[PDB]
């Protein structure tokens, strides 16, 4: 088998496609190039050739091997953000992510995650305790914001506990995510023309300088204390690590940054689209209500409760699986293979669709919105919503926790409704590095009205 793909027009198949890219979002145009050719096929962002990849075999192949736990992008975009050879989100050093990987991997299981299930139901109490802070004359809530906050709340009071301005710093983070997403795969000719690209730069420095204010306290809390044993967490593992010779103050920085934004840039957008797809599925609603009344009626949620929890693990599967946030995963290959039928050179970039591989592959009722794609037991080799393999999600187990406690401390006490005939089908969304509402338009807003 050759490869698929379109013309390389002596020098212009890159320049349509990456243009292509750049136009459509980069989501959007995975989905263009993956429907016109093959679920598995070329392209070029850059000069470098980039497979896009819809198919569940090769997608297995990708996230298993160790040839494969690399990223790509602009070293320019990632030096501007500072995640070139620096966190691990998109650490494309080897060795440099090799040994970054751990203290996360650490503070995301075991102990922490036992925290993590009443510390968010906590921190949302306190946020719904002051529905003041997020709702409208009319009764309308900022989901969204609400959401992230106590993302934010969550994030912090786990893993580097300092009081910090909630409600600014999520505009920062928001701010951070959109430089991120901007350039990312922006060609080095673009970082040529500076007052394009400067705008970007501030948000970066916005967030970097109002976080460095943190670590700073938490360097002083540290190196003063008494009992340093009775209470380790993710900022303080790595400063200690630090202390000693195994990390740069630099990429230190970097990881409490990549900690604290990445619950809020992905939880509360997940939890965002959960909840407009109960308010429009009344059935699934009442199932959720009951298991919640059967498992743990009127007692504070517990660690053993969440095994329990099956419809609404089953509803948070169907609900990322249908209407995904992360619908792509960038990889590249680090040592040469054949990947099914074809020829994968090392240096290749990949695209792993795993958004339009949820609708092409296993489940029975693909197109809609259903609990019965959940019915029977789904192979973890058709369904990778977090990926696995040695750079999968590292907050893939801490995450459905999560997603599990805040569901239900919500539906709990509220009732969810959404304005008008709205929906997450009919719901305007950029379809770039993630697959997110469009914050421009608006009736992103929800009613909360209590329940007994
Ligand atoms: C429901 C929300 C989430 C979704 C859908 C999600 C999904 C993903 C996916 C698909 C990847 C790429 C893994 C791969 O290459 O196969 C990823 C990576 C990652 N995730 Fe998540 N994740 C979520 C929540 C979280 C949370 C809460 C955290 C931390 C608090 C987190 C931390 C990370 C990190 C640090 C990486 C980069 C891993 C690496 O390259 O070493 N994720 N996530
Ligand atoms: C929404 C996103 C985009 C994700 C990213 C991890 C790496 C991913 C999956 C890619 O290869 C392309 C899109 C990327 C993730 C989940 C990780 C952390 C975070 O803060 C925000 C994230």
């Amino acid at each position: 088998s050759s490869i698929p793909g379109p013309g390389y027009c002596m020098g212009i198949g890159p320049l349509i496609s990456h243009g292509r890219f750049l136009w459509m979002g980069i989501g959007s145009a995975c989905n263009y190039y993956n429907r016109v050719y093959g679920e598995f096929m070329r392209v070029w962002i850059s000069g470098e050739e980039t497979l896009i990849i819809s198919k569940s075999s090769s997608m297995f192949h990708i996230m298993k091997h160790n040839h494969y736990s690399s990223r790509f992008g602009s070293k320019l975009g990632l030096q501007c953000i500072g995640m070139h050879e620096k966190g691990i989100i998109f650490n494309n050093n080897p060795e440099l992510w090799k040994t970054t990987r751990p203290f996360f991997m650490k503070a995301l299981s075991g102990p922490g995650l036992v925290r993590m299930v009443t510390v968010c139901a906590e921190s949302l109490k306190t946020h719904l305790d002051r529905l003041e802070e997020v709702t409208n004359e009319s009764g309308y809530v900022d989901v969204l914001t609400l959401l992230r906050r106590v993302m934010l709340d969550t994030s912090n009071t786990l893993f580097l506990r300092i009081p910090l301005d909630e409600s600014a710093i999520v505009v920062k983070i928001q701010g951070y995510f959109d430089a991120w997403q901007a350039l990312l795969i922006k060609p080095d000719i673009f970082f040529k023309i500076s007052w394009l690209y400067k705008k970007y730069e501030k948000s970066v420095k916005d967030l970097k300088d109002a976080i460095e204010v943190l670590i700073a306290e938490k360097r002083r809390r540290i190196s003063t204390e008494e009992k340093l044993e009775e209470c380790m967490d993710f900022a303080t593992e790595l400063i200690l690590a630090e202390k000693r010779g195994d990390l740069t103050r630099e990429n230190v920085n970097q990881c409490i940054l990549e900690m604290l934004i990445a619950a809020p840039d992905t939880m509360s957008v997940s939890l965002f689209f959960m909840l407009f797809l109960i308010a429009k599925h009344p059935n699934v609603e009442e199932a959720i209500i009951k298991e919640i009344q059967t498992v743990i009626g009127e007692r504070d949620i517990k660690i053993d409760d969440i095994q329990k929890l099956k419809v609404m693990e089953n509803f948070i599967y169907e609900s990322m699986r249908y209407q995904p946030v992360v619908d792509l995963v960038m990889r590249k290959a680090l040592e040469d293979d054949v990947i099914d039928g074809y020829p994968v050179k090392k240096g290749t970039n990949i695209i792993l669709n795993i958004g339009r591989m949820h609708r092409l592959e296993f489940f029975p009722k693909p197109n809609e919105f259903t609990l019965e794609n959940f019915a029977k037991n789904v192979p973890y080799r058709y369904f990778q919503p977090f990926g696995f393999g040695p750079r999968g999600c590292a907050g893939k187990y801490i995450a459905m926790v999560m997603m599990k406690a805040i569901l239900v401390t919500l539906l709990r006490r509220f009732h969810v409704k959404t304005l008008q005939g709205q929906c997450v089908e009919s719901i305007q969304k950029i379809h770039d590095l993630s697959l997110h509402p469009d914050e421009t338009k608006n009736m992103l807003e929800m009613i909360f009205t209590p329940r007994n």
